[PDB]
């Protein structure tokens, strides 16, 4: 099912907002078809990050990170970023070719600029443009705003299933939104 049509979906999770000073510590990965059809999900990888780099957490990713069990996850890692670039790649390049896929989530220029900075090789496999089902979540907010309340969302920030919840905010745009 290898298609230079299918698009990646990508979820980060950080220490912060700061591409500079923060870190990645949480990858996961979906492909789907053109259609949005679900075909393979990627590796989920809580990335390993030294205590110095957990400290720079403010409240909200402290907070965020420790009920969700992804910081006890990070400690016991022993996956780095260029692992889990490794195994990411290995995946995709089994669903689509190289630099075709837009970036594919929820206000995706951000987890881009983390992918920049301190996965450039990963970062490199995606088409430049952005599919951002946030931009629809926006106009549909100011053209027709009731729409949104039949659509809801748990954002528990574990990254799979957060990209997930992307994946079926831009199904039920399709259906609500869209006339194609
Ligand atoms: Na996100």
């Amino acid at each position: 099912s290898f298609s230079d049509q299918n698009l990646i979906w990508i979820d980060l999770e950080m220490t912060g907002l700061d591409p500079e000073m923060h870190k990645i510590i949480e990858m996961a990965t979906i492909v789907t078809d053109s259609e949005l059809n679900i075909l393979a999900e990627g590796p989920v990888i809580a990335i390993h990050q030294p205590e110095s780099e957990l400290a720079k957490m403010d409240e909200w990713c402290t907070t965020t990170h420790t009920a969700s069990g992804l910081v006890a996850r990070v400690r016991q890692s022993q996956v780095s970023e260029e692992e889990a670039i490794d195994q990411t790649l290995a995946f995709l390049k089994q669903w689509v070719p190289e630099g075709k896929s837009p970036i594919c989530g929820n206000s995706i220029g951000q987890d881009r600029r983390f992918l920049y900075k301190h996965m450039p090789r990963l970062e490199a496999y995606f088409h430049y443009r952005y599919i951002d089902v946030s931009t629809i979540k926006e106009l549909t907010r100011r053209w027709q705003p009731e729409v949104l309340k039949e659509f809801s969302k748990t954002g528990s920030h574990l990254a799979l299933d957060d990209i997930r919840e992307s994946i079926a905010e831009l199904q039920f745009y399709r259906k609500a939104v869209f006339k194609i």
